[PDB]
């Protein structure tokens, strides 16, 4: 797919609210991920053990987590679809030491949805939220593609 750059700039400009607090956006969105889809947190055995919402806030691990996957995605998203370089190293991560099925990419990216459309409404209406799913699927799709390549599709 190709995003026009009149949706890159709606994606990169709700990006830039994100980014006056990547803590607390990287801790609602893995927050609302796991709460959301718990077999996800199965995933994690540094998390695994939580078992509430309040521990899952109170964890400073779970926090710089989350700092981690939003950098690692603002840095993909800024490329504007020029990523390949970024996308090698986190699909073999993925795919070969995680294992992490495309299905729960599909999850994440619903809670980035969710987490943005409450906090930034008046940044993420109709059409921004069209482009930010746009740059995420753009995303899934070039994932999905590596992890065959790879050898794991799926
Ligand atoms: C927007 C999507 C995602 C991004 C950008 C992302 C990025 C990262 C990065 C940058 C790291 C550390 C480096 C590495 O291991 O590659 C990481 C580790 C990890 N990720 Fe992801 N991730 C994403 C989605 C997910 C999903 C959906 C799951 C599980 C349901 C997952 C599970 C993990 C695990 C198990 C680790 C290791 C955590 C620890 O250090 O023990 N990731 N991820």
């Amino acid at each position: 797919m190709v995003l026009s750059e009149g949706e890159w700039q709606l994606v990169l400009h709700v990006w830039a609210k994100v980014e006056a607090d990547v803590a607390g956006h990287g801790q609602d969105i893995l927050i609302r991920l796991f709460k959301s889809h718990p077999e996800t947190l199965e995933k994690f055995d540094r998390f695994k053990h939580l078992k509430t919402e309040a521990e899952m806030k109170a964890s400073e691990d779970l926090k710089k987590h989350g700092v981690t996957v939003l950098t690692a995605l603002g840095a993909i998203l800024k490329k504007k679809g020029h990523h390949e370089a970024e996308l090698k190293p986190l699909a073999q991560s993925h795919a070969t030491k995680h294992k992490i099925p495309i299905k729960y990419l599909e999850f994440i990216s619903e809670a980035i949805i969710h987490v943005l459309h409450s906090r930034h409404p008046g940044n993420f209406g109709a059409d921004a939220q069209g482009a930010m799913n746009k740059a995420l699927e753009l995303f899934r799709k070039d994932i999905a593609a590596k992890y065959k390549e790879l050898g794991y599709q799926g």
